[PDB]
DNA sequence: TGTCCCCCGCGTTTTAACCGCCAAGGGGATTACTCCCTAGTCTCCAGGCACGTGTCAGATATATACATCCTGTGCATGTATTGAACAGCGACGAT
């Protein structure tokens, strides 16, 4: 085999999840524009 | 384009909003009654407006002084360039 070359040896064979900023802020612009819910609070606010 | 930081998203902790139910009296709604106040009417006339007029406060034209806005000189300083005055090394003749 290769150990008998002796000179110009043959070398060829051998070696959780985030989201990203700002989509849940549309996602909340998308929930709240649909919906007409009061957001402020009624006790705070009276 | 480049940096630094200011919110965004998310898990965990803290608070009070919300609902359900009862208890109560404050005040608004409603009625009945009376009279004071305002619409309506008439007569009377001066307060308010049109019209006319007279003139000075203000617009216009023209001359001058004040302000300012910007570019072009100067200055000054640093730097680059160049000339000159120190410095070889060697061959020669005079001593």
């Amino acid at each position: 085999a290769r150990t008998m070359q002796t000179a110009r040896k043959s070398t060829g064979g051998k070696a959780p999840h985030r989201y990203r900023p700002g989509t849940v802020a549309l996602r909340e612009i998308r929930r709240y524009q649909k919906s007409t819910e009061l957001l402020i609070r009624k006790l705070p606010f009276q």
